[PDB]
């Protein structure tokens, strides 16, 4: 159990009686009053400590960031990688450390959708032996700005205008597009954003990053570049924008759900650390320097080396206490890593050390539960608000004869302290500059779109023509077309149709055809189908139900999340159809008999919105997903407009479209079904 | 061990790396730097850790009683007073509760002197196994105000001038005797204040005091009108104005030292604490309302019937964690106590917990160590800043199926549950007014004058005259008098003297002639001398430290705290003339021999200022202590012109002076040293 | 008026009507209560207004220095320093530029001594017209220790004990002398402490130091390094130990009352900005390193060039607010 330090500030309080906060117990469902219909009594000191803990009970959200959710688990080393790093938690084969993770949107607040488009948090933490190890990452490699100073910037562009507070969780508005076409390093991670990236299906189904070079130091002092990748062994799968707009609505808990329900059923996820390794002497001689987060490194230059996998198998117990109060740092470093000059990560060191005074007021807020380590803490710190500790040593202070010297100094060579990387040297004037080798904002982009298949690019093109036609200034739409013809000149052109603006002429600096893997979604299916959702829309009347339960257990042998969907919640019905959305699933299938709720008088019922039945039906097609009719079930099909032998659409007895389903949910989306730029014309 | 649940929460970091507050071995001692002469990394993840933390170790001080310190300790139970209370903490002989106790001024911030002239605060907790009951008290058994919407105005005035901050925790100003003029109720604390309360001896030699009337409660909802009183077992001690004056400035830490000395040495201070019951109808018997804060009820009405004894004998580990964290609240009462319509009361329940929001800037206050109770917290509060627990109930609302009825409501007959007075009645307009039973502002202040000793009435006026003295305003100095005038003509009159101002005429409609038991200081000696304080003024010269040290090992034998003081640190010295000052003990002696650093070469040393050894003893003599000198030392009292015929002043061999001293000890102070207007 | 810009908070109250803090005229004397001898009604929020605002009255003091008092007034240059330094308000001869100075302890707390013997700060702030410079500096020029992470050490090592909050706005005891010796860099200003610039007579009769070496730059980048020196127009004065103990009952505000009296009766003090200017290339050339805090320039070395005058001449209107 992944939880079991958490278990000793656990409180339960069933059997028990209601008391205050500093015990007593009491009654606190009606306010002491002077007479029968009088007056409430200051003097009611029960009601006042009870409003007042409700009366404080919000903290500010995250900065950025603010919108996630988080769970608990572990994560065990491969092997014994003391010949990469000294750091403790990668130095044995099987070695297991609890961590926690959460993943997160960027620009929303505490209560905005989870399937807005955005890049996605993925931060980890490790509970090492020597220190709480953060890797607060991104599921994609790159970030908008080369130097920490403009985050602010970039984030009041992207969040909401400052004068109405609109719009919420999108950069689909002016300041935004007018931020990444003035400031054109921020193209590249646009372009992700703009992909799968930015509209994941689930959290467990995204790569994560840690974008920035760092270090890893062996005991003798050596070090090596390095990149962090999280690998999901759940396969990367991405929506679509439409159907994710819809599900903003229909459930905005789409993703926290999804981690919530596969751990609390035993499905838990994994992901495996795999690393980049690169020579110090070779930091700029891969055509880009690895100092710029701007850029990723080719896999053909340098294979990802898996060192270790994490699983999450534990929920939360209370969501504030653990989830929204965990404070991650890049500066959560521990001997055997080490940073670099990466003018990025230089600011963050600073930026979530100081943000953490905000959110939580006060600097003691690494002894919450969920910030603890678990390997002691012994320093001279004293005092602040909030302090949970009686502190022993009365000499607080170092160097101490009375304290005879404890605590004591550790460094590279006593107490296995932190060291920063021996050879490391400084060189040059004092310069409020960024290095020229940080100057190419275009290649990388190209190589990006390069490597998507012909519908995933549609999709990038669809995107940004969906963005872009929300900025009311012509100059800004002018400004991207601008940008976007550097990175591709045929991007340019399909952008500028949904514009309304002149198709650009070519700018070939930066063209380029080179290609690269790993980047991709959509080429690949999934490794495994276990807790995808399939929908089974059935009805009441007849023997249809019978038959959706039998539909249904089978599709749970093979580990799927089954919904019997009907016009009420009659015996084996899991969910009605006013309650029902094509959103909440990655499969429909129509059981024998259910046709009737399609046409006819069987369509038109109070019990459910008119045509929830086709609309569920439509959506799920339109989307791309594997899509099903049971026996008679082919008029609803037929209804619709959907062809039996379609990619993606099966139709026959039961155990054809059970199999049939499972099959398509390994390609979970069918890209046949959405036309790209020329299909049209005449 | 009063500290032991506080066990699980200290951290030892002996024989321990350094870390960060994260975990993680590290050196903390140099900044990293780009370059041998080179600027500061803003990489340097440790140094940014360790300064944050420092940066922001201050919490706001409280608004009042800044200044003070406190101790654990037991509160042991002398019988089962069900018949009175439903308490669980006096519901069986022998049961004992945790303490802890807070004595504090009131005026003064945070580092202020602890023999400013003030009233003083004495807060005591008890971890009680039905929730935490505070009686947040003072030593004095009434306050300035009637309702406590004026507090601030109260506070305000007495606090320091808000345009140059000045003066630091004194009365003695223009703006507080503005008030106490202008708001005549205040008259009564202030004359206890300007007694021998205001300048105790230590917080040890206090009696403490609930001040308001509050009700106890049996099971069938029977209540009591009840004043609580702590009774020091050591007897209650006070200094002289210009010795405590003196002592501000050589030892700011004259109180909490004398309190973690006390219990360090084994000489744990205990009080007894003690009630005064009243049948609810005689609430407006004894000549005022027992509603009124700024009245006592004589014990002659109401005898002080003693329920118990606590004892302090555990100092914190870290004051910060604990003395300067936990937050006091009147309105942490348990079942078996209740409120009364004291309308200063009333308000304090409001501010002791609207006020914590402010030091701790977070509503999980509560959840500190030194705040949490022992018997267990249920209810359905969640998140705030800094929670430290995780909740397992996720139906965290009532009422509610899906918990099953849990955590369960109690009252009055299930689940030992807190329930007001069944009794109590609201009857009348709403109003914004003050009872007239209310309106009597002069006849308790004369009360408590008329029943002190000649030389105690003395030290009221005296610090009358010092402090309104320092008021600049005439016509506020003449309000004064006008009201003083009110409670004593003879108290206005030789109070005028010294401000310069007539006589005024007298004002009888408040005078009387009653007297009261109880209140006086200074008609009592002390019932022991264990822990008092002897400096012993010695030589390096000579054979008199060796008899110093004899004379300190019999004294010792007595409980008393020896200090044998010399021109340097000899072997059996514990202090130099140049650190040592007679503020800091109880009686002064003249070692044999050291006559010799009272005139003379002796007396003209680099190792010390002109005439310190002198100055050490013509201070003890002139604040009241017992002095002595042993055989030929007493050329050393000859030389202050004191003779050994005087109250108070010893000679003659060794055995004689230590028999002297020690019964001097328990008078404490001799006041035929101090003159009285027209003796 | 060094006070100007502050006119438009000013906030006065002769004449008019009590209020809350949201306006409407008010009474605040008694507590709204149900009956005669009644208890106090949550529905009174004039009083919860009122008690509200006094119980959230105190901020917290300052880690260091807490203990302290301040004064306006107004620095005129002696001349047109572009030369040396490109800084604006040493731009022109007899340019003035507002001052805000806090002078003040460094251990005790907020209610401390002012005699108490200690090094003592000497804070300034220029209210340029390009933006704010302030020197934050002490009246002693050398600090106890070398590199910044140690201040935490050095802080905890002379403030009060932790277990018992003993002794106050004192290094007498046994953890402050613990840490002087076991870190000689301190001894410098230890002796300073332990001399007259321990127990001043008053802020007036003290010099001040900005401590650190610092850089004057040109517009062209032509720079200097640089010390500050408060030099007092009043001439230094110090008390006697054994008189400062007394004073340290007798009158704690000692030093905050002098100085509030000599600008109220008409008799401002006045101190004169002065500088050593050091080349680059000397910057380890007189005997010691000009970046080592621990160590002074001996005025042999390097004479005093005085760049102006200092006067303090205006007390704050409302102490917490503005000191
Ligand atoms: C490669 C670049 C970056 C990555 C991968 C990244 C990732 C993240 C993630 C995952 C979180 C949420 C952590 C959680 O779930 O609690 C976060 C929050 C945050 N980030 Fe970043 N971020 C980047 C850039 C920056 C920069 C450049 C700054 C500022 C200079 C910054 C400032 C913050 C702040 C202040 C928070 C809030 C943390 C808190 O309130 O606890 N980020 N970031
Ligand atoms: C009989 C009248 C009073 C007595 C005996 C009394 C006593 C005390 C004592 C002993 C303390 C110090 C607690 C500690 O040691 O931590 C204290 C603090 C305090 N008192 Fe009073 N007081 C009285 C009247 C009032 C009134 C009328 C108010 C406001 C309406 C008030 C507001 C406060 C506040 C806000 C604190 C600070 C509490 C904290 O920050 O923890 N007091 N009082
Ligand atoms: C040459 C060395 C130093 C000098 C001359 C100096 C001077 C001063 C002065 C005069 C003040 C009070 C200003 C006021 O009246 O508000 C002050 C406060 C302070 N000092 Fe220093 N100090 C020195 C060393 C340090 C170091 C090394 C640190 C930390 C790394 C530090 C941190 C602080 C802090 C946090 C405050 C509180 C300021 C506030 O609360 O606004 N000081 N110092
Ligand atoms: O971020
Ligand atoms: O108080
Ligand atoms: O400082």
């Amino acid at each position: 159990d992944a939880r079991q330090r958490l278990k000793e500030v656990e409180v339960d309080d069933n059997g028990q009686f209601m008391t205050t906060d500093f015990g007593g117990n009491i009654e606190e469902q009606f306010s002491l009053k002077a007479g029968g219909r009088g007056s409430t009594l200051l003097e009611d000191f029960i009601f006042r400590q009870k409003l007042q803990h409700f009366d404080h009970e919000r903290i500010p959200e995250r900065v950025v960031h603010a919108r996630g959710a988080g769970a608990h688990g572990i994560f065990t080393s491969y092997g014994d990688w003391s010949n990469i790093t000294a750091a403790s938690f990668l130095g044995a084969k099987d070695k297991q450390t609890p961590v926690f993770v959460r993943f997160s949107t960027v620009a929303g607040s505490r209560g905005s959708a989870d399937t807005a488009r955005d890049v996605h948090g993925f931060a980890t933490r490790f509970y090492t032996d020597e220190g709480n190890f953060d890797i607060v990452g991104n599921n994609i490699p790159v970030f908008f700005i080369q130097d920490a100073i403009r985050f602010p910037d970039l984030i009041h562009s992207v969040k909401p205008s400052p004068d109405n507070e609109v719009p919420q969780a999108a950069t689909a508005h002016d300041s935004a597009w007018d931020f990444f076409s003035s400031q054109p390093s921020a193209l590249h991670t646009l372009f992700w954003a703009m992909s799968g990236n930015g509209i994941p299906r689930s959290y467990r189904h995204m790569d994560g990053f840690g974008i920035h070079t760092f270090r890893l130091v062996t005991e003798d002092g050596k070090s090596k570049l390095v990149k962090w990748h999280w690998k999901t062994k759940q396969g990367k799968a991405a929506l679509v924008w439409e159907e994710a707009q819809v599900l903003a609505g229909k459930n905005a808990d789409f993703h926290r759900q999804d981690l919530w329900d596969a751990i609390e059923s035993g499905n838990a996820p994994s992901w495996e650390l795999a690393v980049q390794l690169i020579d110090e002497d070779k930091a700029q001689a891969y055509g880009f320097d690895l100092l710029d987060p701007t850029k990723f490194l080719p896999e053909e230059f340098a294979p990802l080396q898996v060192l270790g996998e994490m699983t999450l198998n534990r929920n939360p117990m209370n969501y504030f206490a653990e989830t929204e109060q965990i404070s991650f740092q890049p500066g959560h470093i521990v001997r055997g890593v080490d940073f670099t000059e990466d003018p990025l990560l230089q600011g963050r060191l600073y930026s979530y050390l100081d943000t953490q005074l905000n959110r939580h007021r006060g600097p003691n807020f690494e002894q919450l539960p969920i910030n603890r380590p678990v390997s002691g803490v012994h320093n001279n710190h004293r005092d602040g608000q909030g302090q949970a500790w009686i502190h022993k040593n009365i000499h607080h202070y170092s160097p101490s004869y009375l304290n005879k010297g404890y605590p004591a100094q550790a460094n590279q060579t006593v107490g296995r302290g932190f060291f920063t990387t021996p050879g490391r040297t400084a060189s040059g004037v004092l310069n409020r500059e960024l290095s020229a080798t940080f100057d190419d904002h275009y290649t990388q982009p190209r190589l990006f779109f390069n490597s998507l298949t012909p519908v995933e690019q549609q999709f990038v093109i669809n995107a940004i023509r969906f963005e872009a036609s929300h900025v009311t200034n012509e100059q800004v739409k002018k400004n991207v077309l601008e940008q976007l013809n550097k990175i591709s000149n045929d991007v340019a052109k399909r952008v500028a149709v949904a514009l309304g603006l002149e198709a650009p002429q070519p700018d070939p600096t930066y063209y380029h055809n080179n290609v690269t893997r790993g980047v991709s979604i959509f080429n690949e299916s999934l490794p495994t189908i276990a807790t995808l959702r399939v929908g089974v829309l059935s009805t009441t009347k007849g023997g249809s139900l019978d038959k959706a339960k039998a539909l249904k257990e089978q599709l749970e042998k093979d580990g799927l999340k089954v919904t019997v969907i009907a016009e009420y919640l009659a015996s084996g019905v899991d969910q009605t159809y006013s309650a029902a959305d094509a959103t909440a699933f990655d499969a429909v299938v129509v059981a024998e008999g259910a046709e009737r709720v399609f046409s006819g008088k069987g369509a038109m019922s109070p019990l459910f919105p008119a045509g929830r039945p086709s609309q569920i039906l439509t959506d799920g097609y339109r989307w791309g997903k594997p899509v099903a009719a049971v026996g008679s079930a082919k008029k609803a099909l037929q209804s619709i407009g959907v062809e039996e032998k379609e990619a993606g659409v099966y139709a026959g007895a039961q155990d054809e479209v059970i199999k049939g389903v499972e099959e398509g949910l390994k390609v979970f989306k069918f890209l046949e079904r959405f036309a790209v730029d020329g299909d049209d014309e005449e």
